[PDB]
């Protein structure tokens, strides 16, 4: 499809190739205090979250019919996906069997580099980045899929139709690719891996409460907002 | 001290005798991540904390002559780390259990469930608390302190300081009469188990099987500086 190929095109541009990973701060080895936190681990932790947001704003405005929905549809859909959205992207990116993190900036950095800020999330993550690549997903029903989490039925949507159309657009798309590669719904495999991520999004949250709570640095506004739009209460 | 034995008298009348302990819900056995039943006794344990320690502090020479909204803040501050100072203290962690201000025990697996880590964390708390062999008047007086403390908001932060000098004065006099911050010492790592308690809330906030009691629910939110 040209959709596909405009997913695909999209998911590749809002990310590095193994030609320009950053290696500059990688540490094979360093030894923290585990379980505490200074400022510039928090900031990291922040900024890493940061540059998150910003390149996935700019993959979502790619992915077609993004750009034409409500302002306030594409913010409240962005919020609601992005700690989703980054986990998902960061464990298919990373190489869990060499303990490292690979980020969408290229930047590379060890677990042990950032279990001070991200705690035990990060090794949770890790966790499920393995599981995932069990699974052997290839890179067009990932751009599939990631599109899938973003646009997707959320409270507050003021068209929530046109989502729901956009939805169905490139759920066809994932199938036909799908038949491309090997007739199925299949797919089930990978949905039984979907408690753990929706699991990971929680200790995302307990985290930044907690860092929060804390309050070494402040989270950057924008964050801080995803954090509180997003709690039920 | 009149004001030791204030403190002291207090501290007793606040909780169970050992001649009213309730065993009847104690398993020393079971098996086997929690449901409603687990998360409504966790606020219920919490809920009936907070009458009892409300009277208690009345009893504490001078709390009652604070603002009315000085009271309520202490309260409020230092409720979570009173719970669990005092649970601490109440509880023999060698056996795993717990004991509860109604005079309720429970094995440390019969609450793992609704309270998870934080249930460890008190009864790791309690084990180094009692290896420092507090004896009760330390006690009546350090758990004065947790209450009457500088928090932010207070109406008149210096009466509660003088209070709290006082309070400091009767205790460092006990412990010399019978260390003299290996005690104070504990105050720090009480905090971070509160910590663990507002984190707790929010993890089962978030979850929502049930929601948590408004009482609680208010302390919650208002000791949040956000
Ligand atoms: C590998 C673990 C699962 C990750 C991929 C699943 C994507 C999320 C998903 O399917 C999904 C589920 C929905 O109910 C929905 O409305 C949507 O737009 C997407």
């Amino acid at each position: 499809a040209n959709l596909l190929t405009s997913l695909v095109r999209a998911h590749l541009d809002s990310g590095p190739s193994t030609a320009k990973l950053d290696y500059s701060k990688f540490q094979e080895l360093v030894l923290p205090h585990f379980g505490k936190e200074d400022a510039g681990d928090v900031q990291q932790f922040y900024d890493l979250l940061s540059g998150s947001l910003e390149v996935i704003r700019k993959w979502a405005e790619k992915i077609p019919g993004f750009a034409e929905l409500s302002p306030a549809d594409q913010d409240l859909l962005l919020e609601s996906a992005f700690l989703e959205l980054f986990i998902l992207r960061l464990a298919y990116r990373s190489k869990p069997g060499e303990g490292k993190l690979i980020f969408c900036s290229g930047l590379v950095l060890h677990r042990l580099q950032c279990a001070r800020g991200f705690g035990d999330w990060i090794d949770s993550i890790l966790a499920f980045s393995r599981s995932l690549h069990s699974l052997l997903v290839d890179v067009p029903a990932f751009a599939c899929l990631s599109a899938l989490v973003l646009i997707t039925d959320r409270h507050g949507l003021q068209e929530p139709r046109r989502v729901e159309e956009l939805q169905n657009r490139i759920a066809s798309c994932l199938k036909e690719h799908v038949a491309a590669v090997a007739e199925p719904p299949a797919l089930s495999r990978l949905l039984g891996k979907l408690p753990e991520l929706r699991t990971l999004c929680t200790q995302g949250l307990q985290r930044i409460f907690y860092l929060k709570l804390e309050d070494l640095v402040p989270p950057p506004p924008i964050i801080d907002k995803i954090f509180m739009d997003t709690l039920p209460f």
